[PDB]
């Protein structure tokens, strides 16, 4: 029994605040274009394109369901 690690527990608490912030089952936040196509399980690259005449041409971040940013939603990541 060598294994044995831990992760951020009780992540959900009063201190933390979140209003209308989630991923999966999101649609094109653009006006008129109601692309409700289920985005891949990786926000790495999600195009509202889909297929119909809705494709905007600019991928978004399914994580924050907002404009694709070259940074992070909440905070950056690390190997550690
Ligand atoms: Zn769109
Ligand atoms: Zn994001």
């Amino acid at each position: 029994g060598h294994m044995g690690e831990e992760q951020y527990n009780r992540y959900q608490q009063y201190g933390a605040e979140e209003c209308v912030l989630q991923m999966g089952g999101v649609l094109c936040p653009r006006p008129g274009c109601g692309a409700g196509l289920l985005p891949e399980p990786d926000q790495r690259k999600v195009t509202c394109e889909g297929g119909n005449g809705l494709g905007c041409g600019f991928a978004f971040c399914r994580e924050c369901k907002e404009a694709y940013h070259e940074g992070e939603c909440s905070a950056v990541f690390e190997a550690s």
